[PDB]
């Protein structure tokens, strides 16, 4: 009950975060962005081994869900982690799987 | 890149774990179960606000996904957290949202 009392008001938000992270290729992308100032789509396509279009869909959806944001200039678009909760969950997963 | 290198071989299992936890009522269940092994379906039903049947389906699925285990006798089935990664994620969600 203490634990439940702690977290229940935030349960739909937490579950939503976990759901948006619950795809292995989104984890790879979130891992590469974590701690990075701005990574391009082309770089993320290489690390995930997805098509460019799949990479771009993952990115467009992740931004709309509030996980990541993007910085644009005349030449390109770069992505970064927006939601610090993502970085917290990535560090835990590290501590679990290593 | 380091995060990517540590976790990438685990990303499919990591995603699966997050996906199994990515329901608000499943989070309340896992919170209630923290520290409190051997909890019955009827108590969990009462705290999720779900039907008895819906609770038991969530429980069966989380057991199948390795998150919880169960103990059964002639009278009742009781549930407890099995995967300590659950406790890790719960504790991070607490730090993030509380």
């Amino acid at each position: 009950m203490t634990e439940l009392a702690q977290l229940q008001a935030s349960a739909e938000q937490a579950a939503a975060l976990l759901k948006a992270m619950s795809h292995p290729k989104r984890l790879l992308i979130l891992c590469m962005l974590s701690g990075s100032p701005g990574t391009s789509a082309g770089e993320l396509t290489r690390i995930t081994g997805l098509s460019a279009s799949a990479t771009s869909q993952h990115l467009a959806r992740m931004r709309d869900e509030g996980l990541i944001d993007s910085q644009r200039d005349a030449q390109r678009i770069l992505y970064s982690i927006k939601n610090e909760a993502v970085n917290a969950i990535i560090a835990t997963l590290k501590n679990v799987y290593c």
